[PDB]
């Protein structure tokens, strides 16, 4: 018999497979039926209609009516990921009581679209910094849901390490890239599946930790200097490891005792660094004499575990 008009209400349509990829197909298969439930043949249907971001560039083929209610169309997807929304329509109206919906997938990671990058270029041995890893695939969609892993070479690799990975969304993922005691270059490579997840390592140089003040040391070339004379100050300043600490301009020193007493203070003159983590100062002794307590300064705190101790000499 002769079935009734089309129903929306009454038909549906299905996206196959879920998670296509995109630049691939899909089959839409509508499934048009009356207000009995009986299929709907020999309609003249428009084309189908696409939304949703994966519809940019797709493109659908005619429908098929395949004798049975059900019509078929096959949707060549463009590149461009995400969700695609497919409803069948008869003269501008919904045919189907929902549209079908899917998530067009990207294409296999690219790792010449894919970037790695780290938040600071030059990490203190034993600190840490963030990594961060933005994937995509060779038509630059972001790729979620990745399971990654590291690899880190060079110089300072040997004790450093990588945290597990957070995903933050549209294909950024973060994690934290903590340095151990070794200084020097390093290199960080994400990996997916274990193979390099980004066009080149990001590179970082670890350089010397805190200053520890234990492994510090301050000297002067005269223990005994008279008032209102000069001695060179030394100080070495090393990491938690023993690292030199180089590039750091220690503060002006701070003097207690009887020899910072007087009408004339003692002062430190600049600080050189004249060897690798050694800088080098002038101190002019003040107007009184005695005992001279020196405690050299780097970023407002003691620099060394004790303070250096001269007798000034009336």
């Amino acid at each position: 018999f002769v079935a009734g008009p089309l129903d929306a209400a009454h038909s549906s349509i299905t996206l196959n497979p879920d998670k296509p990829v995109v630049g691939g197909t899909v089959t839409a298969i509508w499934t048009a039926k009356d207000a009995n439930d009986n299929p709907v043949t020999g309609l003249n249907p428009d084309a189908p209609s696409l939304s949703g971001a994966a519809a940019a560039g797709s493109t659908a083929s005619g429908w098929t009516d395949n004798g049975d209610g059900t019509w078929t169309a096959q949707i060549s997807l463009g590149t461009t990921a995400g969700e695609l929304d497919v409803m069948p329509k008869l003269n501008g109206q919904d045919a189907a009581a929902n549209a079908a919906k899917v998530t067009v997938v990207a294409d296999a990671l690219s790792s010449n679209q894919s970037k790695v990058s780290v938040a600071e270029d030059h990490v203190k041995a034993g600190e840490s910094t963030t990594v961060t890893l933005v994937a995509k695939d060779a038509h630059g969609n972001a790729i979620s849901g990745l399971s990654l892993s590291a690899s880190l070479t060079g110089t300072a690799s040997e004790g450093a390490t990588v945290s597990s990975w957070t995903e933050k969304g549209d294909g950024s993922y973060v994690a934290t890239l903590t340095t151990g005691g070794k200084t020097g270059e390093l290199r960080v490579m994400p990996l997916f599946n274990g193979q390099p997840a980004a066009t080149e390592a990001a590179q970082l140089t670890v350089i010397a930790g805190e200053m520890s003040s234990a492994n510090s040391t301050l000297v002067a070339d005269n223990k005994t200097p008279t008032v209102k004379t000069t001695t060179e100050l030394t100080f070495t300043m090393k990491d938690a490891y023993g690292n030199p600490v180089t590039g750091l301009k220690p503060d002006a020193p701070v003097f207690s005792g009887a020899a910072s007493t007087g009408s004339e203070r003692p002062s430190a003159g600049n600080w050189t660094e004249k060897g690798n983590g050694v800088y080098v100062s002038t101190l002019t002794l003040g107007s009184a004499a005695g005992q001279l307590s020196v405690m050299p300064r780097v970023n407002g705190q003691n620099a060394v575990a004790q303070p250096l101790v001269l007798n000034v000499a009336g």
